[PDB]
């Protein structure tokens, strides 16, 4: 064995990688994340720190030959998807700053990152209204087709002079505990979400598999702490598991439209009854302005 | 991060596993080696262990979901082709048998299998004749393939119920050193093959890469210990670096059918002169038989 590492075992670049608010491992071959893992709570996700600060740029910690640079993913017809979200970190200028390191970010369709994917990242922050703490593993997929003649291919593109791999997948294991004194099994989640455009008719429960089945096509073991016949317990048996509807969302686009100069303010409440238009909190803001 | 590793990182699989005579890294997600390293010398490749008496079989210390079994391969068009050559073990049964482990496996076209990279690790074995020390990295590879449009797409078959990865090219970087007082740059040697028919018309000189082009294709960095400016040096540049044409070849072959009954030792002879037939070493066998 001395003989053998004499000049020292070959390095796979997939040891985990820890900042402010989350941890990962990378893919040195994909120049992708494998596993993104964070914790948020209902305090993480309030603060001043602003994702107009920051910038996209390559992970100073990762070799450059193996690192992805913005040149690969602009012009690409992909963006650059956060896995660990920008909006999870409000707390810590440095925390968000770090998931803007192209070592967080996978090639993410465009509609699927601010659709889809912001209402599954929406519903994590939502559940620490309802658990003192959630964890989450966030990550990439490239998973087979069946042809007709029964033949099983892994067919994905590689963008860039990198060739940084563009996911078929994605994936989303929502671990949650309702406090630290709870002794009730911790309510857990894992979604796997296809790389496109979704809309609001598929229900997020239609993406759901069991943690075996993701970590049998991921090839990870998630939470290896948890005891998997005792400690766990379906999410969807003790929460609502909802993603925002067409409504519920447009809302919320319109509410955050409420902060933002002129008499612009009867334009947005114009454009929400050319349908939905109600809710109570949102009056509570319409009138705090004018 | 007390709080975020609460319940433990996700488990990539990926740390480096110890055998005998060989050493890997695991792909749990491919069900394939990434990377396979031994070392090998005059004695090594000397001894009693029969290939007959060894089996595939899954490696005990792999996670069963995430192992690769016989049913996977047997009837797939593929064959198990072993990363540390058997042949490298004669040595020690314990060695030879634990490169049986389908951890050390990958689906290797079966002409490739027994032909192209045959000669290969018969040129690895030869390397003893002339270095006291030949370190050897092998492993699979999933390389694009760009398409008229411009596009650059990764696509390889899954084999199996538990989908293991067939790739399309396979490496070797061989490290070699005269001697242990020895201070020349070592002789090193980056290969990538395609998984399919070679045949004898291309040169193994034809498949060499840099070091670097290796390691950005596979995002692995091999021997981290050598100072890449100073400590190596092209194996071409001080070595033959040739594979046994096919006279060399077909004659190696019927100097093994020269041990194995009968007097069918007529019949290898005129089979050879139906072109080659010639070699001194070879009469020093056909001889002390009959
Ligand atoms: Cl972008
Ligand atoms: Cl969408
Ligand atoms: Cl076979
Ligand atoms: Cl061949
Ligand atoms: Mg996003
Ligand atoms: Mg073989
Ligand atoms: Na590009
Ligand atoms: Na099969």
């Amino acid at each position: 064995k001395a003989v053998l590492e004499q000049f020292g075992f070959p390095l796979t670049g997939t040891e985990a990688r820890c900042y402010t608010n989350h941890a990962l491992s990378y893919d040195q071959a994909k120049r992708v994340p494998r596993w993104v893992l964070e914790h948020i709570s209902k305090s993480k996700i309030m603060g001043d720190a602003d994702r107009k600060h920051c910038k996209f740029k390559p992970d100073p910690n990762i070799p450059p030959t193996f690192s992805a640079f913005n040149e690969d993913y602009v012009g690409s017809g992909w963006s650059r998807g956060h896995m660990a979200p920008a909006g999870n970190n409000k707390f810590s200028s440095k925390a968000m700053a770090e998931t803007f390191y192209l070592s967080n970010i996978v090639p993410q369709d465009f509609d699927n990152n601010s659709g889809y994917w912001n209402r599954i990242e929406m519903y994590c922050r939502e559940l620490t209204e309802r658990f003192e703490d959630v964890w989450v593993v966030s990550g990439p997929l490239t998973l087979p087709q069946t042809r007709g003649d029964g033949k099983k291919i892994v067919s994905y593109q590689v963008i860039g002079e990198d060739n940084v791999a563009v996911p078929s997948h994605l994936y989303k294991v929502i671990l949650a505990r309702r406090s630290s004194v709870s002794t009730e099994p911790l309510a857990l989640g894992a979604f796997v979400v296809p790389n496109e455009a979704i809309g609001f008719q598929p229900q997020l429960t239609e993406f759901q598999v069991s943690l075996q089945d993701l970590e049998k096509l991921s090839g990870l073991v998630f939470f290896p702490h948890l005891d998997r016949t005792s400690d766990i317990r379906n999410i969807c048996s003790v929460d609502t598991c909802k993603l925002l509807d067409f409504q519920e969302f447009t809302l919320y686009l319109s509410t955050r439209k409420i902060e933002g100069s002129v008499l612009r303010l009867e334009k947005i409440m114009v454009n929400l009854k050319n349908e939905i238009e109600p809710d109570d909190y949102f009056m509570s803001r319409y009138e705090k302005k004018l």
